[PDB]
């Protein structure tokens, strides 16, 4: 498959109507996924299924700006299962990251990183077998 942790360049940063998908198996006994949308050293988009939060599962989003995390955004819908295969789709939109997991709309997150053009790389890290990824102009 691929080595993870992955590093996808994005070839002059974002764009509204770019589509990325990823593709792979959460391991049977995760901890944790992030997904991260990096500016330099700066993290536009950080996504963070967590599997046990407090005996919780839950989803993280945040920013990370000099070094420093801001406000997080939590999601509870939560639709990674361990052990099983899933679909990623991040779609670039003039104001927002949309996630769709399994083909289900998620969330959406409000740009706080404005230089999409500079968002130029997408680190995948976390507890599972990566197959796939790739972007598209939609
Ligand atoms: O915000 C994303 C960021 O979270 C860090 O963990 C936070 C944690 O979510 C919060 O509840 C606690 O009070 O502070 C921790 C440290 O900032 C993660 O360490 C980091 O990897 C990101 O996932």
């Amino acid at each position: 498959p691929l080595i993870v942790p992955y590093n996808l360049p994005l070839p002059g940063g974002v764009v509204p109507r770019m589509l990325i998908t990823i593709l792979g198996t959460v391991k049977p006994n995760a901890n944790r996924i992030a997904l991260d949308f990096q500016r330099g050293n700066d993290v536009a988009f950080h996504f963070n299924p967590r599997f046990n939060e407090n005996n919780r599962r839950v989803i993280v989003c945040n920013t990370k700006l000099d070094n420093n995390w801001g406000r997080e955004e939590r999601q509870s819908v939560f639709p990674f299962e361990s052990g099983k295969p899933f679909k990623i789709q991040v779609l670039v939109e003039p104001d927002h990251f949309k996630v769709a997991v399994n083909d289900a709309h998620l969330l959406q997150y409000n740009h706080r990183v404005k230089k999409l053009n500079e968002i130029s790389k997408l680190g995948i890290s976390g507890d599972i077998d990566l197959t796939s990824a790739s972007y598209t102009m939609i």
